[PDB]
């Protein structure tokens, strides 16, 4: 009844997808864990490069869970991920993300593995670097993800296990952190930690102090790494 030969781009835009809510759970660190993260953010450190080295070190152990899970189910044989870790600086959002293709966390491995629970070893690495301690000593320690927080002021793991939904943990320190439902892009199996750096810690960003500090403590991972490396303009 009103012929068109041509619509313009609004007329013709889809509607949205129906809004999807998340739910988000706020946890207070294990006051133990609260205050490590408040002496490592807030001391300075001459190695704090060795963060990155703690991050890879949980991807080779997620990557190795993969490998012997097949031996209580073999069906992870069956996917065709290949089983790696890639590093991502991003220069515009000064973020460098470290992404691997293990095993994932659910959401209780979120809220039990990264703060509510006590690590046994961290009274004890306080204590050594009140006595003058490298930060390089906090893997040994068993606390070693919270290195995280030398060179970033907020970070955001998200995460997908086989045995549950894609989920996001973020904190920013001060004694918190939140889990939350993931509805955005899937990200399938395994987990990314987006490290938020700190205005004075953007040489990370850089591909030659990656390469170097890759080489200089990450030479057994077990499974390529990669460095993407966005192309300058
Ligand atoms: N990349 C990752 N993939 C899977 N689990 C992780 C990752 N990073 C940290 N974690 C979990 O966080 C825990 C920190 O202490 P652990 O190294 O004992 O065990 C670690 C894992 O359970
Ligand atoms: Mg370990
Ligand atoms: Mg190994």
């Amino acid at each position: 009844l009103v012929p068109r030969g041509s619509h313009m781009p609004e007329e013709t835009q889809t509607q949205d997808q129906p809004m999807e809510e998340e739910e988000v759970e706020t946890f207070a660190f294990q006051a133990e864990i609260a205050q490590l993260m408040s002496l490592i953010i807030n001391t300075f450190y001459s190695n704090k490069e060795i963060f990155l080295r703690e991050l890879i070190s949980n991807s080779s152990d997620a990557l190795d869970k993969i490998r012997y899970e097949s031996l209580t189910d073999p069906s992870k044989l069956d996917s065709g991920k290949e089983l790696h870790i890639n590093l991502i600086p991003n220069k515009q959002d000064r973020t460098l993300t470290i992404v691997d293709t293990g095993i994932g966390m659910t959401k209780a491995d979120l809220i039990n593995n990264l703060g509510t629970i006590a690590a046994s070893g961290t009274k004890a690495f306080m204590e050594a670097l009140q006595a003058g301690a490298d930060i390089s000593m906090i893997g040994q320690f068993g606390v070693g993800f919270y290195s995280a927080y030398l060179v970033a002021e907020k970070v955001t793991v998200i995460t997908k296990h086989n045995d549950d939904e894609q989920y996001a943990w973020e904190s920013s320190a001060g004694g918190s952190f939140t889990v939350r439902t993931d509805t955005g892009e899937p990200m399938g199996r395994g987990t990314k930690v987006i490290l938020h750096l700190k205005e004075d810690q953007t040489e990370y960003l850089e591909e030659r102090r990656i390469k170097e500090i890759v080489k200089k403590h990450s030479q057994f991972i077990g499974y390529p790494i990669t460095l993407f490396v966005e192309k300058e303009r």
